[PDB]
């Protein structure tokens, strides 16, 4: 199996390092607009390979024939109605290099706004919708589960957590389908300190460009890189990722943050969880600002941006 | 660090790979009475060492020197009023030959019956509560969790559950506590179907007996290896154990199935889940229980036996 | 991809699960003649999946229609002319069970003699040479660099041999070409302590016999699943391998134990190391041995044995 | 354990995140001089460990406090005369601020040039030299063997080699201690290409500075966390790093690169390998080059640079 990462800096490269330290790909391709970057990249994965041990072979190139006949593509390439415009074409130009060569892949969007970015994806591929979806809701459990294990200094490996809708303000938190040991995290953290936690992970990628003055890429990249590993697997992940609903949840042609099973299909299933009146108002208006941004695309389209 | 593992037999033996393979510890030590059994175990796995790629030293011995300054011990060694009686001079016994040479140890107990072996052990330690506990929620749960993996056909990594009490017909199950990628599983199976993987879970080591004529090894050796591994790491841990309860859902001066923290203290903490009246009334017959065969060994050392 | 392993006793269980933990197959199947034995060690071995956690399927039967379109399959059914015979029919007819719905695999034997009952199921395949092989040399260099490592002590990951040949007293070993961090282990060992290492690992597997009274398990079902990861991975392992050897060492139309190049065609390319007078003298002499045995193999069958 | 990595750029954090994801030390701290990056850095590794599953606390800090009493300590930070100069100034002071609040620690450093910073942090640590060492045979021989197995499209797992002296032009390839599947690569590979595969590993560096403009991290990070690990587990790796020599290969009063024997004493042993007419005359060399540096050191000190 063929893994592509379409963009190489920070979060491509720790897609692609840590989908080729998972041994399970027999490659693994950057491709990148910057010459020499890449290329350098791979090189140094490559020389890293038997230290750390692992025999996938990176590549790095800055054209669409060495990702050809690709089974999972990883799409982090990308920087209001600016950025839409500009994502959207960077995200849908990369999108239709890939596939022609590529024809059976799958394909994980990372770029955003993120639930609008698998849309102009899954339009420029001619895929089903099973075979696009987005990395959101991994990156956002990821931090909320973090921030639970440090609350209660528990291990991470005991803390489950679902998240879904949006990225930010739009992002609907779940704390009574967050468990630690099986135990739902209400009966062991008051309202108050989790509700501090929920505000925490809404604003968690701004946090830390706060603090660096760049965003983060080790835990976006480990997210999607979980997502490649159970395509490449099959082995039927339940994760929250940007997806395709039809009548589920009661959204409509719509991709947004949901728990799916992910497997050799894709998306395989999209689960319903059973929501609340709060929860349900809650995605009702994740689901209304995902409207929002397709109208916005459409507007750009017509005046020529 | 340094474990040592009582019994080596097909339970013992098994933890004591599965901690080897982890490579954390510097030295594992099988300890057991048959002559070369033993030996020849642990030399099997030491010409493993190379091909699995473990550096922990896998000892052999019919004596207990080797065992000395061990930081963890795992007791397996174990065969109604017979089997209590002979495996309360096995446990017992062996409990007083190794803390001799190991008053820092924390220890973890397979035998049956596991809650009042628990017991048995802890009081022949001279160890505090918090250094004795036993193996049977892990194993428990790892059973229900398979079969809810199963029947939903999903990755085994998404599912959590939450088991309590002793094992088999006093088990309680907590399928309310049990969830799928974050979602509770009474919201993904039914109640009949729950009840049946309840039921087989309850029966699951008679079920393997029944098939193959001798009780299993490689999930009850898999489960006290976790609990190994997380006193060693420091991990802090969420899982069911047979701990000392005192004043934790209502129960005194007694040792059961319950959810706790594990670290280097041992039992670090008693985790206090909400209970509804049915459960309390599960848990309270499984305590019920646990008392009578209390009651009963008191009354064989009364009787010589 | 879909592992059989016939023979669900000490080391077949070993080999399914050591690749069932692996996570690389999405099953693998033990298939053995004693009713419920590789049932109930695929129902233990499920059950251990969510503690490990490993996806991989391990199915347990008695028949072959669930060993359909396996991509790989070990064989470890199996027990001097007594010997020969009653393996040459176990091995040969469960190859023949084997192969009629698997008829894309490749197969690894773990059967004594082993150089001669691989070529026994390469005949009852109809199989190209390529796709059989017989697991030794990996379990008898495990076993010389734990002999290794441990007078050094140094780490096992540090140390690499060659051996050829066949098992015992016709196995080549080759010190010069052993190594710690890379360098030759006769710099580090002098010659008396280095023969006295040759001479145990030519003699461990009795010695594991005569110590606890069967043969051993854990390092020769490593050995056989780390080969099975090979294929699978098409990780291009070089290994010393029960190969079909055509010109390679002077020796021709026999499979006997040489270095080889594993991957997805199963054996690659047989490796030719340089060998001294002595080291071809041995080397003719343990190819005169299995000729020896594949001889009286004629005779067991010309007198209806 | 505790492990602290001075440095939070592309090395740095490459070398906290490696040793985090090993799940081996309790805590690894990054400190750095400029504000926010190591926090943010830290924050998102934190964020990213339970998707990778590791309970190693991350964190990150301009200050020296919360490095006290760690176990090992990794100096990355760093930028002829002139950086001589410059990386003295830096590697010392950091390596003062650092010892005073972790006395019993061993130190790995990761500045060039290298071999000379290795004895600057030597002498500003007041350890005795068993417990300071330099990293750069360990990605030397990293990158060989990554070329090695490239070339014959083999495994990385089953190559080895050793490598000596100090980086780049002065750098002593061993081809005869090379080996693949334990036999030696001059019998599998020609004398032409060895060479340019040597030369490649000497200029290897540089090659990518030349492809992305920057230097490399992932393969460094890599070598410096194996480091780490061989002392925190004490599992006596052989590996070539910069090392205090008394006496071995005739060198004296130097470090320089050596194959070693490294654990919980740091380098607990030199090894000798034998070393040919040429390669005693390149190794001469290379010495040469160190102490040409180490007089360039003194003249900058009284020259009050």
């Amino acid at each position: 199996m063929k893994v592509t990462v379409i963009g190489a800096g920070n979060v491509g490269a720790t897609v692609a390092e840590c989908v080729a330290r998972q041994d399970v790909a027999k490659e693994v391709v950057m491709v990148d607009i910057k010459d020499g970057m890449p290329q350098g990249k791979a090189l140094d994965m490559r020389e890293s390979s038997p230290i750390h041990g692992f025999d996938t072979r990176v590549t790095g190139t800055n054209d669409y024939g060495p990702t050809e006949d690709s089974d999972v593509c990883i799409i982090t390439a990308g920087l209001r109605d600016d950025l839409l415009a500009k994502n959207t074409e960077i995200v849908g130009g990369v999108t239709e290099q890939f596939v022609e060569g590529s024809p059976d892949s799958t394909i994980i969007v990372v770029a955003n706004p993120l639930d609008v970015m698998t849309y102009v994806a899954y339009e420029a591929s001619g895929f089903p919708t099973n075979r696009v979806m987005g990395m959101a809701g991994v990156l956002d459990t990821g931090r909320f589960r973090s921030f639970i294990a440090e609350e209660l200094d528990v291990s991470v490996r005991d803390v489950q957590a679902l998240l879904m809708g949006g990225h930010g303000d739009t992002m609907v938190p779940l704390p009574r389908y967050t468990t630690v040991g099986g135990i739902p995290v209400p009966q062991l953290i008051d309202d108050a300190r989790i509700e501090e936690i929920v505000e925490r992970t809404k604003g968690a990628g701004g946090e830390i460009v706060d603090l660096m003055g760049t965003s983060a890429w080790y835990a976006p990249g480990a997210a999607a890189a979980e997502m490649t590993e159970a395509i490449l697997k099959d082995n039927k992940r339940i994760l929250p990722c940007a997806a395709y609903c039809d009548g589920e949840y009661g959204l409509d042609d719509l991709f947004i943050g949901v728990p799916v099973k992910l497997g050799a299909g894709g998306v395989e299933e999209v689960i319903e969880v059973d929501l609340d009146a709060d929860e349900k108002a809650q995605l009702k208006t994740s689901a209304g600002h995902v409207h929002s941004n397709l109208d916005d695309l459409q507007r750009l389209r017509d005046e020529g941006k």
